[PDB]
This record gives structure tokens, C-alpha cells and sequence, in this order.
């Protein structure tokens, strides 16, 4: 059907639109502490702390493979990369900081987002 097209045409859309806020989210990152998933050989302990483990990576993925519906979907990953960290690591480490600084410098990027979606439909 048209429509159909027309809905894959707007997906498509939204798709480009969070690549775009996804590497100005990554860019925040320069350290790239949270690139990839926290390593299980590393932290093989992590799974008993997080239950639901997210990085910049694992969001690419669902990215690229259109499994972000709307912008809230893909905003509840970036939470969970912030709010995973500031528990799992302590209030005076990089890690923790990192997430924090994420977190602020990326509210600037989400605000326009949202205003975006909106206006483009
Ligand atoms: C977002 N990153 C993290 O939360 C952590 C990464 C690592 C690496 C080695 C040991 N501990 C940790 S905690």
C-alpha cells in the first residue's frame, strides 16, 4: 500500500533524525566511556548491579535496524546509559562524573530534539 511506504519514508526519517542527535550525544563523550557495553570480563559482577546494561553501541544498533518508534524510546536508552552508571559507580569517580556531564550537556541537544519532532511531524 501508499501508506505503507509512506509510513517506512517517515521511520526512515526519524531514523535520520536520531543518527544525527546520536553522534552529537556520542560527541559529548570524548573519552568514550560509554561506547560499549560495560565489559563482563571485566565486571563479571555488572549483571548482579544493572539489570538492563545500555551503550552508545547497542543504541546504534537499534538505530540503524529502525527499532526506535519515537523519539521517547530512544530517550529512555540515554537515560538508562546516565542512570546505570551514576549507580553503579561512586559519586567521586570518572565514571560517575562522566555521566553527569553527559547528562547536562545532553539536555541541550534532547530539548531541540523534541521541539523537532513535534514541528517535522
Ligand atoms: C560506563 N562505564 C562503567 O560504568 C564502568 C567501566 C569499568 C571498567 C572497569 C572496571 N569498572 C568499570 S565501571
Amino acid at each position: 500500500s501508499m501508506e505503507q511506504v509512506a509510513m517506512e519514508l517517515r521511520l526512515t526519517e526519524l531514523t535520520r533524525l536520531l543518527r544525527s542527535v546520536l553522534d552529537q550525544l556520542q560527541d559529548k563523550d570524548p573519552a568514550r566511556i560509554f561506547a560499549q557495553p560495560v565489559s563482563l570480563k571485566e565486571v563479571p559482577d555488572y549483571l548482579d548491579h544493572i539489570k538492563h546494561p545500555m551503550d552508545f553501541a547497542t543504541m546504534r544498533k537499534r538505530l540503524e535496524a529502525q527499532g526506535y518508534k519515537n523519539l521517547h524510546e530512544f530517550e529512555e536508552d540515554f537515560d538508562l546509559i546516565i542512570d546505570n552508571c551514576m549507580k553503579y559507580n561512586a559519586r567521586d569517580t570518572v565514571f560517575y562524573r562522566a555521566a553527569v556531564r553527559l547528562r547536562d550537556q545532553g539536555g541541550v541537544v534532547l530539548r531541540q530534539a523534541r521541539r523537532e519532532v513535534d514541528s517535522i511531524g
